């Protein structure tokens, strides 16, 4: 809570003009040699903004162009489920798109009357399609996630439904660049009219099948009869009606705190940086719905693209690493069908808790870098029965033990608490209070600073014996890792642990700085030793670079 | 009211989405051959809609370049007053007009940091600039002034600053298709970056010259010494900081109920028919402001281009027809400078309660067909002092009987009402109440029934000595009219007085029918039985052909 008016209502002042910023979309182009404006298609796709000349036609028509092409090459020739969230610059976007693919001959799939779609629709979509076993489906994903209301996003589900990977992505970036350079002449598209009258856009309704299809993977009955008093702020997002129909379809007591959908998002209460952010984990945003907190047994809300969950109790908003470990605990005891084998997957900067937990379950824990990428392999095979991050994105395997979505779902986990609270008569926070008195309360804390260019990109090139540290805060260092223990994947960086707390070290994606995420089981004050050591270290192993 | 919602907070289903209408704006195009789609540019310019194919990036490329044209052909070469109102497509239109005008060299004159300007700001701007005596200025005003929030217009202002007058808006039309049948190839364009950096493109402050000007017309100083509890519902239109900058200027306790601008319009109440339209003189659409007028001595609203104005005190809004009547008679007693040279406008199917104050005043009545433009001519030269239309828009001199706008100004109608409740101690209701104690109180209506085009057409091609009725309801008839007696100009119907009531019938412009406007001084049952005797009139003067 940094800002002074965080927390606050938005105010006319906080808000863009939709029109203006959509009409820039059309009018203004990027800079003919301008790095800032080129397209930076990566794990989350491209995001950036018409007003910044970072988000305009002539990126979507090249990403579409690119994207017809590859999936063309890859021999995928079902049809492509393309998806939208309720951000301003979704729906230009969501025409360029419409106009390319089919010219390019592309059959797609879209939610009827214009409506919104999220990202595990999306997903779950494209594995119902391919579990037929014909021609390939994939999708895109238009939505910047949580970005505040002057940006776009778009990105790429090949079909095992998870987000592409950089064998794609890559090539989708420097094609779609060199589009632009070229003066899209390489570009194929049709008008909108065109487009709709070619029989390659087919409107159906994704939302039907989706909600009918939770039935198996939370257990809507249990919900049922519990009769709980459920709130959610839907939070102007993609799945509204998701929600609503949800409730319908289930018969639950499920309240909608506001139902507005608003291209300014001038609803929300500001967040910790006073922008206008639709941040499911974040206090702040979260105000709206943590002041009714005491008018429901559980409540949620979900960001603008729909997989990410945030879960109030009347204690208050949890924390994503509680609610991670809560949530794997339960579920790993309430599905019976999953077999021996069906593993945890957990990134390596996650709560220990989830550790502890797993051990306590005899389940396998899969460790893997920071990313979701690393559990859309081990999701889709049946391998993995959870992955999540501790930015409050997750998913997991429907009751029999095969995928839901590749990608993350906060529908799922957000009925996953409501199904906790119902079977087992206490709610997520409560569980959390007795893994607490069980193992301890850890206590965690994440640390930035500065470093060279130099260093940062030394800190990635470590390995386990630049360490020589053989304590860390008083106890026998039981791990120094630069691969996650799991995959065996490089970490870009250092995670040292001890029976009692560990950090790890990682540059960050954006400057030249560097993080340091820890965590103590004995509290406060060892935690803050664990810091001072950390930092020690990191200093050490950097001093040369 | 009519719609069972009507008066209602809108719900989120009854929204447009901005962000698609706007995106239809560039991607959508009028069907070639189509008439529904073509321009059709008048009174009030062309309105349309870029999702119904009439208000598209072609339209305004090419009525842009007709005005840029026209201009020119008449002798007009200096800037262009480029104002915009708070509707969706008006953004995109503005950017069209901008990359037009700039192309064929046109200086253009807009308001700084893309905010909004009403049409008497544009009107006012014209006049002031004029006034100096160099190349003259013109405007272009981007409204479709109350019309619901899918919908966009345009409209142009010459020299003299009132609405263009046929002999333009036709011309104006004409080239506009010519350019649209020719595929744009005559629109001269250019992008708006390189519009921005020629030079013609000029942003300024119109806000604070029109405000601190408001003292040289509205008798400020009194509203300021009478210390009344003013407020305001700028029903998210064009003038809002006029009304914070009005109150701030002039130290005036008046608050604004609220601060919404909002594309969608969604704090509105529907109107009658269950539309969101921004009429001030609605009872339905201005209920949220109705429901807080216990709070003030007297309130005001304004239509989004900020040319009518509704007049609010605690007995509900007030009927525009009664508040005309207590303006004319309150501003010709309190003006001065008005010499026995300065008359009063009234349009044809006005009250004649207008008739009965102007001859009680000893002033001179020009009573004209129906239609604003019969006043630009008076306003502009000053032999008009004041003149109204029934829909609540009406424009005065300054005090010094020089004009202010030529075209309707909502901003000095309602400001007006504050002047005559500081000046008098009676609010302007308390004002008609004394009007009907002195001449009764008229019963005015309008009837409408279908008519043949042919009866239509017979109907506004009618002469005097075809009334062979020497009385109406039992008074002898005392003119039969089928010319306005205050400019000779054709009525386009008939209209039947006597020293009691009258009847004006016309055929419609949008129906397959005729209206008939009638009203009486001696009541409701002298009233029904002009309605009776009117409709034997008009159906026997028309039982020809
Ligand atoms: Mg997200
Ligand atoms: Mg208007």
């Amino acid at each position: 809570a940094i800002h002074n008016r965080a927390g606050q209502p938005a105010q006319q002042s906080d808000l863009i003009n939709v029109a203006q910023l959509t009409a820039q979309y059309y009018v203004l182009k990027p800079e003919a040699g301008n790095a800032e404006h080129a397209v930076k298609f990566g794990t989350s796709g491209h995001r950036g903004s018409a007003g910044r000349h970072s988000f305009n036609e002539p990126h979507i028509l090249a990403i579409a162009q690119a994207i017809a092409e590859e999936r063309a090459k890859n021999g995928i020739t079902g049809p492509c489920y393309v998806g939208k969230d309720t951000h301003a610059l979704s729906e230009p976007a969501f025409i360029s798109v419409l106009e390319v693919l089919a010219a390019n001959g592309v059959d797609v799939i879209v939610q009827e009357n214009n409506g919104f779609t999220p990202t595990p629709a999306v997903s779950n979509a494209i594995l119902v399609h391919n579990k037929k076993g014909g021609p390939l489906a994939d999708g895109i994903v238009i939505t910047p996630s949580h970005n505040p209301p002057e940006d776009g996003g778009i990105k790429y589900n090949p079909p095992n439904g998870g987000p592409a990977d950089t064998n794609v992505t890559k090539v989708v970036e420097d094609r779609a660049n060199a589009l632009l350079a070229g003066g899209l002449q390489g570009v194929k598209r049709i008008s909108l009219d065109a487009a709709m009258a070619s029989g390659h856009v087919k409107a159906v309704d994704l939302v039907q099948p989706f909600v009918e299809g939770l039935a198996d993977i939370v257990d809507m009955a249990a919900i049922q009869k519990a009769g709980l008093t459920l709130g959610v702020d839907p939070l102007g997002g993609s799945g509204i009606e998701y929600w609503k129909r949800i409730a319908e379809h289930y018969k639950l007591n499920l309240t909608l705190v506001n139902d507005q959908v608003d291209q300014t998002f001038r609803f929300m209460h500001l967040d910790k940086d006073g922008a206008i952010r639709m941040d499911c984990s974040s206090e702040c945003a979260m105000a709206g719905l943590l002041a009714l907190r005491d008018k429901f047994d559980l409540a949620f809300a979900n960001d603008p693209d729909y997989d990410r969950h945030g879960i109030v109790t009347p204690a208050g908003l949890m924390n994503p690493n509680h609610y991670l470990a809560v949530a794997i605990n339960y579920l790993f005891q309430h599905r019976p069908l999953w077999g021996k084998d069906v593993a945890v997957g957990k990134t390596l900067v996650s709560s220990a808790m989830i550790d502890r937990v797993v051990n306590d379950l005899g389940r396998k824990l899969v460790e893997v870098p920071v990313g979701f990428k690393w559990f859309v392999d081990g999701l889709f095979d049946g391998s993995f029965g959870f992955g999540g991050e501790e930015s409050a994105g997750a998913s997991f395997l429907r009751f029999d033990g095969t995928p839901w979505s590749t990608d993350k779902d906060g529908i799922i986990m957000c009925l996953l608490a409501a199904e906790i609270t119902a079977v087992t008569g206490k709610n997520p926070q409560e569980h959390y209070n007795e893994l607490a008195a069980r193992f301890g309360a850890p206590s965690y804390n994440r640390l930035q600073a500065s470093a060279t260019s130099a260093q940062k990109a030394a800190l990635s090139k470590l390995s386990p014996e630049m360490v020589s540290a053989s304590t860390l805060a008083g106890d026998p260092i039981t791990a120094r890792l630069t691969a996650a223990p799991g995959n065996g994947a490089s970490i870009g960086g250092l995670k040292v642990m001890t029976d009692n707390g560990w950090f790890a070290a990682r540059p960050s994606g954006t400057e030249d700085a560097y993080k340091i995420y820890c965590e103590s089981f004995l509290g406060e004050e060892h935690r803050k030793q664990i810091e001072k050591e950390a930092v020690e270290i990191v200093s050490e192993v950097l001093k040369n670079a």
